């Protein structure tokens, strides 16, 4: 289906937890948060609060 979609959201999170939890070593600032875009900001959000509250 939503292939173009999909792969740029999974890529988009995959690097994003990269490189986020490798400088970042924690939880994100509304610094780096209001930087990203809306659709950017709510993946992000989305994944980090289901891996945050989840902790899986």
């Amino acid at each position: 289906g939503s292939m173009e979609r999909l792969r740029d959201v999974r890529e988009r999170l995959q690097a994003w937890e990269r490189a986020f939890r490798r400088q970042r070593g924690r939880r994100p600032s509304q610094d780096d948060v209001e930087a990203a875009p809306e659709e950017t900001r709510a993946l992000y959000r989305e994944y980090r609060t289901l891996k945050r509250t989840t902790g899986q």
